DNA sequence: TGCG
DNA sequence: CCGGCGC
DNA sequence: TGCG
DNA sequence: CCGGCGC
DNA sequence: TGCG
DNA sequence: CCGGCGC
DNA sequence: TGCG
DNA sequence: CCGGCGC
């Protein structure tokens, strides 16, 4: 009997090598190693072949794999945290944005003033200069929390009526928008200079938030400790990152025994830096 | 009125006024007001009025006040909070700390590493040069949560074992210590100077923290919308503030007519950076 | 006694003699010194003797104090300062700030679109909600560069003319302002929550700055290696704090055998966070 | 005669024609154009045009043309910044730091302290987990400043000796390293995820340092203000971006007509967040 | 080369 | 480090 | 189409 | 968005 | 009159 | 702005 | 205590 | 920690 959380993590890699997200062309290279580095095609070698990778075909265009690591891991953390109604109770909508939202996070309560600066400065110079348009951040996956009743808060006592408690953020109709709950970056692979945008999308949250600040977390693929670190290391704009296949990479790292990247994986994950994708949905019910 | 939230915050009240803390001095001088302050003087008498106030008596000293108006936002939030079991269910812990204690915060998950970093400094000088000292200053008020049996986690379903989400933050077991949800600030009154300590005091929660940013809000008596304004406005290290008594205050500058003090007053309203001290637990809720 | 700068830090400590804001009440207290605590009582005492002050004088008003610092400060700047033209020339200007705080700090290059931001929030609701207010900053002294015209620029080569480098901040042009070189805080006396004043003001000229950023240093006559430490240590807000009698300071720190204090001094001076008043013009013309 | 500085410009542009760093293909598309956009490619070749480029060859590979163009605007800014000696005098070097060489900012005096805190996480695995790695990174071109001897600051008067501003930064006493005077970040051309690193670079020197901040800019030779405006706009990281050609990109923008795009260039140029690369050198002496 |  | 290009 |  | 690969 |  | 002193 |  | 009050 394996538990549901290990059903849904096998259910997350069989679409991965479904949809040929991870496979291996014919020349033996894995769709997220780096070809040019032999401890990079080794290691995502060794994984493939832990998540019984069988599939040869071509490694899919950058766009593509982007795009489908994205719905996929959407797809996960939505069908896992489901199951934690008991220990993070709420209306939960987890949905993968795309490029395509301009301002979607304005839409939230925490960034809903974004909306009247980006209107404000559509009128002024020195406003746009000194404001940026970064404000306009855009993750790639949301997490929210619908608005409840008073008859939700109420449930089991009579404890707020329309004269108390007249701005909490969870009452709706306020004229009061959905919570954002998290800000989930994906990342397929890692190169560490791209990586760097989590950082600064992660400090705009901080930054212009009015509220509690959603959780910031990063998924990967990366199979190299020392990409991985680029973004891992480090504290104040990423809450953790979570690897897409973790106990396989750390299975490798020590059957291979490739000592100095096994030393950066311990001091990621014993330092609280990184997990499994499977510690996700558990860590968004803290 | 009858809803339990509003008959705590007028506990709350009670307590203040039956304590001595808040009351009026023989010269009229209402003991959360700045004597010298013509509108802070006659703001605080107005809120006094609406508390019902009556006991005349001396200022208690700042230190005791300070510390009073702590412990009561403290038994106030716990009371409160207590009541919203359905809408945030877990083992929580309401109390009130500052200076009984320094680095209380590395006893907590999230800052478990600032005692790794205070023995580090502590062997080696400059380190402490560099690292500074400050990331061990205590909240006034902590709010924390107790770590999760498998039991409750699969108390529906068998979710998870001891393959599977090892390194889930709720999850009790590996010397793993409990969450810190809030940092709670409290000032009495305000000066513009002396309240930026909340500030910095956010700074570093945001700085050093390994997973999801706790709450970090402050809670103050100060009459004067100004010296409110000197921590409500801005955003990125304080989520909110919260007044004593915000209907009051609202209810007063009315009918004193001090436009000025009126429209900064909604500005910190409408602007989602002030709220009143009952929309608090709701708002640890999210 | 002979090198100039050691005469003009001689002077600046006569100026608080003279001035009485350095003296000894007649409970023996010294007027920088917090006379409830034993070791800032013999600290301060200590250094006094080392100034050779003599003067007895009741304790100043804090507010008289802290202008008095400031005024004093500046002028030991702008003297020691004007004789470092031949390592870093340029027309300078030092001055106490004062009451017409606000804004003062938008007549700067680097700081000038804080006034639109201002005007904008004037005419409109809540901006003023997100942008805050703080930033209207308001240093307790200022040093700033005056333009440099063509002909300056031009003095050995023709290196420009009307078509080139036509943005160059440097440059004197109807639109042009000064640009702000310093911003030196001054604190008679520290208490650990005041201080942080300090370190809010330099984050704000931190994130809204357009150009190089000001050096920002705090000058202090605190007495005491803790307090002096609230603000000292650590980075990322100030550049560095001096002290009123660093060498006096150490002095007696070695003669009285409080060797905590004594440990707390060399990590900060060895830590490069606390120097002495008469390194100040210097690491001015950086 | 023509000025210097637009010698020094014109010297610039040749070093970018004659390496083929700035060429046209045989399709058409200039070598800092985005071939798929239509905006991109027509752009580029206005500014190719202005800039006289005849050649036709094949783009270079973008590790060719990314260090090409770091070292060219090291020469560039090398030989003009050595003409204003009587505007900023000093001993500076400029130079084009390889990636080959993690830890070199440490050689400078405001950094030093980061070769401690690298050795402490050697020994203290973990501690690396909350201090990161990237700290050590070093920017694409540095300008320093040697230390003066007292010789110079004695110049003209009698100002220190060895008991006096004993901390100095500038003197060459404390086994004081040289300072560092500037981080040049370069972008041949950009997409704005890997934009983002100039970003996190530049905090991590505002968030280490003891001293004062260096300059923190950023050269680019990307022909689109949209791919432009994420790094220039927005402030706290980046003191000012420099185009390689602007005046070339106001004139080809304001002859296609593309209204959007010239809003956004003024927006960055009028905002100062955007300006020459003519103005960098002069900038580089406030 | 490795990785920016 | 930059370039290509699919969503 | 343009752009993450 | 990711992938290739030269300094 | 009220910030610092 | 700084000072006093109960915590 | 000295400090928050 | 807050209170007093000069500038
Ligand atoms: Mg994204
Ligand atoms: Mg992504
Ligand atoms: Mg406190
Ligand atoms: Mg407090
Ligand atoms: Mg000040
Ligand atoms: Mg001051
Ligand atoms: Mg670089
Ligand atoms: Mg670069």
């Amino acid at each position: 009997m394996q538990p549901l959380f290990t059903q849904e993590r096998r259910i997350f890699h069989k679409k991965l090598l479904d949809g040929n997200i991870l496979a291996t062309n014919n020349r033996g290279v894995v769709s997220n190693a780096d070809g040019s580095n032999t401890r990079s095609f080794n290691i995502a070698k060794g994984i493939a072949d832990l998540l019984h990778s069988e599939t040869v075909s071509e490694r899919l265009p950058g766009q593509t794999s982007g795009n489908a690591f994205e719905a996929i891991c959407s797809e996960f953390v939505q069908s896992a945290f489901e199951k934690l109604q008991h220990i993070r109770p709420g209306d939960w909508n987890v949905k993968q944005v795309g490029s395509r939202n301009r301002l979607e996070i304005a839409r939230y309560q925490q960034y809903a003033h974004l909306t009247a600066l980006a209107k404000a400065a559509e009128e002024n110079p020195e406003l746009a200069a000194a404001l940026g348009s970064d404000y306009t951040i855009t993750p790639d996956i949301i997490v929210t929390r619908n608005l409840i009743a008073d008859a939700e808060i109420n449930r089991n006592e009579f404890l707020v009526d329309e004269n108390i408690a007249t701005y909490a953020s969870l009452r709706a109709g306020n004229g009061n928008m959905p919570l954002l709950h998290a800000s989930i970056s994906c990342k397929w692979t890692i190169r560490s200079d791209r990586a760097q945008n989590a950082r600064s999308e992660g400090l705009n949250l901080v930054r212009n938030r009015k509220g509690r600040l959603p959780h910031i977390v990063v998924v990967t693929a990366e199979p190299t400790p020392s990409r991985i670190s680029s973004i891992a290391l480090g504290t104040g704009e990423i809450d953790c990152v979570y690897h897409f296949a973790l106990y396989e990479l750390e299975q490798i790292l020590q059957s291979l025994n490739y000592e100095d990247a096994l030393d950066l994986f311990y001091i990621m994950v014993n330092g609280k830096r990184l997990k499994d994708i499977s510690d996700l949905p558990l860590d968004l019910a803290v």
